[PDB]
């Protein structure tokens, strides 16, 4: 397939991810109130069931999805989007 996307590197620090330095899509808040990114939490327990920054414990039930981030993501990535003709 012939498909492709917009280079999202104008993207705030609050919308990316500390590790792969990139525009994180789905944030998730930790039992600490902290939010990371879905993918690096995921493969941080893979390794061990704690944080990948501090390595205090924590398990897939403590996680929740945060939406006020994630709807304001899906917006500033369709103007990005439309600003190309």
């Amino acid at each position: 397939p012939g498909s492709a996307e917009i280079d999202y590197s104008d993207a705030p620090d609050e919308f990316r991810d500390p590790l792969m330095d990139t525009l994180m899509t789905d944030p998730v808040r930790l039992p600490s109130g902290t939010v990371m990114d879905r993918s690096i939490i995921l493969r941080h327990l893979l390794n061990s069931p704690t944080d990948p920054f501090n390595r205090q414990m924590l398990t897939e039930s403590m996680l929740e999805p945060v939406p006020e981030l994630k709807e304001q993501i899906q917006a500033w990535m369709r103007e990005k989007q439309s600003s190309d003709h």
